[PDB]
């Protein structure tokens, strides 16, 4: 299986923080500056990565 990094904000099932594979109950948000990648708590979305 091939996991990837989060591309959009609101996705979870991807490597958000360094190697952290965010899943359910979490949501990654890619902002700006130093706050460009974070696993915030809530509900994200499955990030498409494989066709």
């Amino acid at each position: 299986v091939v996991y990837t990094d989060c591309t959009e904000s609101g996705q979870n099932l991807c490597l958000c923080e360094g190697s952290n594979v965010c899943g359910q109950g979490n949501k990654c948000i890619l902002g700006r500056g130093d706050s460009k990648n974070q696993c915030v708590t809530g509900e994200g979305t499955p990030k498409p990565q494989s066709h």
